């Protein structure tokens, strides 16, 4: 079977990305039936990403102040307005390419596939964690601002993602398709932090059932433990306490593999307290995060989109 | 800048995904212009794949005994003809999603995108590394044949492999899209083996650089050393020797970031003698080999399709 970190098609987001410039900015944009989404940044100099006040900024904009290129082809901009921290360009073409979407704000833990763009055209796609601290480990540039994350159910396209900036750590931050950033952060250029960020327990778990499912076993100990006493060795190691929706959730790979929920935990004690002695799990010398327990069963039974 | 392990656009191959069905056995197939390729093992039964006579085989099969859909639409084929381990149904409707293509033979650690499919329908997308045995690390279940591993060079899309069976060792093996295996490998349910697997080492020296640009710089030693004594320890970690041309390939980043390539030698030489000390390069405790060093600076300098 094997198990790598994929990501959904791009195939229809790919149909939805566009050219947005306005002065001397240019991002991405998601075109998405007549209108264009993408960050409100794009009216700002190099001067005003210091401290701006997207208000004033926005007042000295009219319609034909925006730049939007779809391929090579212009659109009309008919109408703009900011909601939150994201504009949205009316423009009098609707979208061709326009699939089945929707918006929707994820929580951490849960996993998307990142379109990085620039100029309008996809360089590359990539699998990525909402953190626990609602930040990201990405892969982005100068310009790379407007890629969306998404998630794809069968020809349904759930947009959750829109990058805006990176953090002094090197981790990346956005908000949702409504402009509302994930975590406390704000569009400017000051120095901001993440806050502690803490490993997803659940998504450990499920990736060790990936390895039980693909042959790695030496970690399989015949210990037990309690979920209470699990999570105080957890919160030593700066890890997610487990919740009663944790283990129901795995329950579907706890009877595939018939090792029970708090067994596991059990394994997972041993493997923080113990290290990993140069071994791998699936190839890897980490505990891996990545992962969410629909992504393990997706990848193990073969769903099609 | 972040780095992290992307794959290309599936827009163009998902528009080239049939589902191909020849008696009891249903595979993907790659539909371009008016002709459709598949693996050949498709008109063998489960008692044929133990040893098949596939000319004993396909002799039985007519242009009728072939189903090929396309979506919702079926394709009537009016010729088939074996070319190595490939078929080449004849179909009478070209591909109106026909992009620039073209078929390419690639050597041992060059990097392409796998897109994994089932009945005709893309489940997602990964980066794979062809390696040393002509083998790859890939994410395959029943029914993933034909699946097609590609690259992208903005508007033409080199298609490299075709997926086609397991090793014993949970490692794939296939062909390129002339029928011709990579490796010694031949398609039957033998058991087979894949021979010793190197460490490509020219990967893990550009991975390397890619550190060096993201922030890590734990590893840079001020020690240098000669091909000659450096190959030496190679030899006995089982990499794969360095030529003069695994350095020229390596020139612009070795002028882009100021460290001589002997000197990077000098310091995959410790890496290697005295491991890593639980320390991370890149969010990784191990020396990461699937990454050319075109991979490096298409994502370090944003290379658009
Ligand atoms: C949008 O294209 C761009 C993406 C950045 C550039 C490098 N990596 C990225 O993810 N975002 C910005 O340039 C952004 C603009 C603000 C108005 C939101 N600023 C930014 O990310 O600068 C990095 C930084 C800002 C503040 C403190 C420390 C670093
Ligand atoms: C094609 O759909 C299929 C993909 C396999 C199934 C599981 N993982 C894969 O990559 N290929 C085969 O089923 C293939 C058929 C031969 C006629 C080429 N056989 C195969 O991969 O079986 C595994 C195996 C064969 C021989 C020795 C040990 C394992």
């Amino acid at each position: 079977s094997g198990f790598r970190k994929m990501a959904f098609p791009s195939g229809k987001v790919e149909g939805c990305m566009v050219q947005v410039t306005c002065g001397t900015t240019t991002l991405n944009g998601l075109w998405l039936d007549d209108v264009v989404y993408c960050p409100r940044h794009v009216i700002c100099t190099s001067e005003d990403m210091l401290n701006p006040n997207y208000e004033d900024l926005l007042i000295r904009k009219s319609n034909h102040n925006f730049l939007v290129q779809a391929g090579n082809v212009q659109l009309r901009v008919i109408g703009h307005s900011m909601q939150n921290c994201v504009l949205k360009l009316k423009v009098d073409t609707a979208n061709p390419k326009t699939p089945k979407y929707k918006f929707v704000r994820i929580q951490p833990g849960q996993t998307f596939s990142v379109l990085a763009c620039y100029n309008g055209s996809p360089s590359g796609v990539y699998q990525c964690a909402m953190r626990h601290n609602f930040t990201i480990k990405g892969s982005f540039l100068n310009g790379s601002c407007g890629s969306v994350g998404f998630n794809i159910d069968y020809d349904c396209v759930s947009f959750c993602y829109m990058h805006h900036m990176v953090l002094p750590t090197g981790v990346h931050a956005g908000t949702d398709l409504e402009g509302n950033f994930y975590g406390p952060f704000v569009d400017r250029q000051t120095a901001q932090a993440a806050g502690t960020d803490t490993t997803i327990t659940v998504n450990v778990l499920a990736w060790l059932y990936a390895a039980v499912i693909n042959g790695d076993r030496w970690f399989l100990n015949r210990f037990t433990t309690t979920l209470n006493d699990f999570n105080l060795v957890a919160m030593k190691y700066n890890y997610e306490p487990l919740t009663q929706d944790h283990v129901d959730i795995l329950g579907p790979l706890s009877a595939q593999t018939g090792i029970a929920v708090l067994d596991m935990c059990a394994s997972l004690k041993e493997l923080l307290q113990n290290g990993m002695n140069g071994r791998t799990i699936l190839g890897s010398a980490l505990l891996e995060d990545e992962f969410t327990p629909f992504d393990v069963v997706r990848q193990c039974s073969g769903v099609t989109f």
